[PDB]
């Protein structure tokens, strides 16, 4: 509630400046502490997130979680956080580290333990404190997580309050801690929108994949490629192809590769009855849930050991068109293009869908493209461009701090 | 003619195809734009400055030309030879888009040039909304740069500009589904506001001055006055307060009437307050004004000769006193501190009534205090530390209007 939001809220701030004032031994202990008990959770907490929000797979999610402990320690276990960063004693001038201060850290339904722990952990590092702002979906999950990182680092010296939540999320308490004069930064994990209209510090982390597969692609493999990830904890995963935009001469060969990858090609009539259930803004139900749940959902007959469903636009990439938007689950569409530059022009609004200009993809002979490849990268406004390479194929420390210059006569 | 929302659309359409056109071109094109507008620009150093003085009715003309030269030949200089068209797996640079410019009363015309010079330079578009106590020789330094990158092969529409400048359509333009970035420079509330836009924003604080027991005054008086008259204080991030530790105190304020600095009396202080902030805000109408007209709109007599007026506290650094304040004019607050490590607490809430903590200074013996500077160093939340050395993130550059992308192929 609101009241005790406040309360919570200042008791972190002095824990962080007592948190400041810490020597990079301790805050290396404490880390280490913390990185290995949250490792050593993997399993449990993949497990207790699967149940509670009711979505993806255990086994994704233990390796989400050991990617968001060890992984992470053994990224950042000796960068410096902390003191004198640069020093030129001849000009007479020196660089100094400055801990953020509080972070607001909002925590999706999609990753609630893994978002969790990573910023846990790249909080305690650099001599912050974070208060974690829950979805009510994984509530527990996410603050059991962060829970489990601060008694771990509690009990290798950290101050008591150093990371907090919202126990019972609402939007009111969401805008406070957001709003708030003593929160320094939001690390924003739509929702995105929220905290770049806060007036604060903002870095938001998903955005909208298209994929053209033109003529002079190796089609084998652009399939496959483009269907790893659509599996991994049930499409749970942000950087994620989205549909595949094909050239109208390799069209049918790109549908009948499909099948042999498991993924279903639904009939006009049966992608009608998923594209009613994928929107409403995406729906909430379908949401890392297994191809064979999402047609059981919509109207559709679909094998038994199908792991991907295909839904193929009439027309061309459409806002209308709900196979054209990020769908956070193993489902891809699929859109007929005229050429090389119309698939490229296709894909151009599907970015646009998205707001978010993240990542886009291209397969294509490389060999003998190389002009189709610089078009390709003068005309996508996304900051990764992957030519015949998956998404499967970044918030840190140093963004959490401050660096002070001090000039000396 | 953008009086209204309409035009302003009409208008950022233009601008969204001259861009898509500028976006095409090479850098040698570029360069050939980018010198020419910037000599323009410097040759109208004067014409502009004159003009931003009389429409604004505040500063000093020589001294606002040596703004339009520093945000015109300066910045042609520093960025002549930077690359920010093509090639840097691979990188590619590329244009934002067009650029929503805030313009504030304070700096009209060298503003307006520079965000225009560093916007061609990129080959974005962008748009100035100016305020409208300086939208004339905020448009026509606009105008005067677009003619110029015009006539030097740059696209027609590339440069536009709100004829009259409303609210209704300034945060129309932030909000704007075809502006890609926000550069927003002026008051506490528009930065804020280009924060609170949901769009990439980037906002051009308060700054205290610490003097302790062990400085050298002569020294650090004239050094914490030299900002001061420039275009009568409009200057960023110069000194706003000193705090003085209390062994010190009459002769660092002793000094004060050798740099015609006056020290107002605790009656005249208190009138001037009243004048400095009015609403909870820095008053408009001492912006840029000298130290005797501040005297007079205030009602107090200082002499003819005086450059700076010093406003005393009664005790410590509050929010409360208007000369803990920024305060953009030939003025500054001075506060008692009882021994070093109370003034750093002092100046720790100036940097806080401030908002952003942005730039901060000590005087000291550092050949023998090396514990007070790191001590120093620790306490105060500002980009910049600076010991012994007048006011006199980083500068805005090409570099934040262009989008960096990387290009990534399969071995
Ligand atoms: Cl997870
Ligand atoms: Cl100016």
């Amino acid at each position: 509630n609101m009241a005790e939001l406040d309360a919570m809220i200042a008791r972190v701030k002095k824990a962080q400046e007592e948190f400041a004032t810490y020597s990079q031994e301790q805050v290396d202990k404490i880390f280490r502490a913390a990185s290995l008990a949250a490792n050593q959770a993997r399993i449990p907490l993949a497990q207790q997130a699967v149940e509670e929000s009711g979505m993806g797979i255990v086994e994704d999610k233990v390796i989400k979680n050991h990617f968001a402990s060890e992984f992470i320690y053994n990224k950042y276990k000796d960068e410096q956080t902390c003191g004198i960063l640069e020093e030129d004693d001849n000009l007479g001038t020196m660089t100094i580290a400055e801990p953020v201060g509080i972070i607001c850290g909002i925590v999706p339904t999609t990753n609630p333990t893994s978002t969790a722990i990573f910023k846990s952990l790249i909080s305690l590092k650099t001599r912050n404190g974070i208060i974690f702002s829950p979805h009510p979906r994984a509530k527990n999950s996410t603050n059991d997580a962060a829970k489990l990182v601060l008694d771990a680092a509690v009990a290798a010296g950290a101050p008591k309050d150093i990371i907090g939540w919202i126990d019972q999320p609402s939007v009111e308490l969401s805008n406070a801690l957001m709003k708030h004069d003593d929160i320094a930064l939001i690390l924003a994990t739509g929702m995105v929108k929220a905290a770049y209209s806060s007036g604060k510090p903002a870095i938001g982390v998903a955005g909208n994949v298209p994929v053209v597969i033109d003529e002079t692609a190796d089609i084998k493999r652009a399939v496959a490629s483009v269907l790893m990830s659509k599996t991994f904890d049930n499409g749970v995963v942000c950087a994620s192809e989205q549909a595949v935009i094909v050239v109208d001469e390799v069209y049918d060969e790109v549908k009948e590769r499909f099948a042999s990858h498991k993924a279903h090609v639904l009939s006009k009539t049966d992608a009608d009855k998923v594209r009613k259930v994928l929107l409403i803004a995406l729906n909430a139900k379908i949401v890392g849930q297994p191809a064979t749940a999402i047609a059981e959902m919509a109207g559709v007959k679909v094998p038994a050991d199908t792991k991907v469903l295909i839904g193929e636009g009439l027309g061309k990439v459409s806002y209308d068109d709900a196979f054209a938007h990020e769908k956070l689950s193993p489902t891809l569409g699929m859109f007929r293009a005229d050429n090389f530059e119309d698939a490229v022009a296709q894909a151009v609004t599907m970015v646009e869908i998205g707001g978010i200009g993240h990542t886009s993809g291209l397969y294509t002979n490389q060999d003998v493209n190389a002009d189709r490849i610089r078009y390709f990268g003068d005309k996508m406004k996304t900051a990764r461009i992957l030519i015949n390479i998956p998404t499967t194929h970044n918030v840190g420390p140093k963004h959490l701090i401050n660096k002070k210059t001090v000039a000396k006569r």
